[PDB]
């Protein structure tokens, strides 16, 4: 599932992800979910 520029990073969820080498995933991180 998922998809994006493989090797790149972005926000995605409310924290911060990192599109994995494949255009279908991204290692992410958690923390408060900024919205404002």
């Amino acid at each position: 599932e998922i998809s994006c520029e493989p090797g790149k990073t972005f926000k995605d969820k409310c924290n911060t992800c990192r599109c994995g080498a494949d255009g279908k995933s991204a290692a992410c991180t958690l923390k408060a979910c900024p919205n404002q």
